[PDB]
């Protein structure tokens, strides 16, 4: 049942809306740069966390550099 690489980054302030602009495009920049699958979740549950799903070195580096850099 699936074989992928995943992990979330920890994330407060309202960086989902602000990524996914109004509706969402980051998502696909990443997603497309990095052939990886980030998503946004729409929740606040105390902590916030960002999905990050891929496989190669894309999905490490894209995690990490969503995490720093933030695009």
């Amino acid at each position: 049942i699936n074989r992928m690489d995943y992990v979330e980054i920890n994330i407060d302030h309202k960086f989902h809306r602000h990524l996914i602009g109004k509706s969402g495009a980051n998502i696909n920049r990443i997603k497309d740069q990095y052939k990886v699958s980030v998503r946004i979740p729409p929740d606040s549950e105390k902590s916030n966390l960002i999905r990050i799903e891929g496989d190669p070195q894309g999905v490490q580096q894209a995690k990490r550099e969503l995490l720093e850099l933030a695009s």
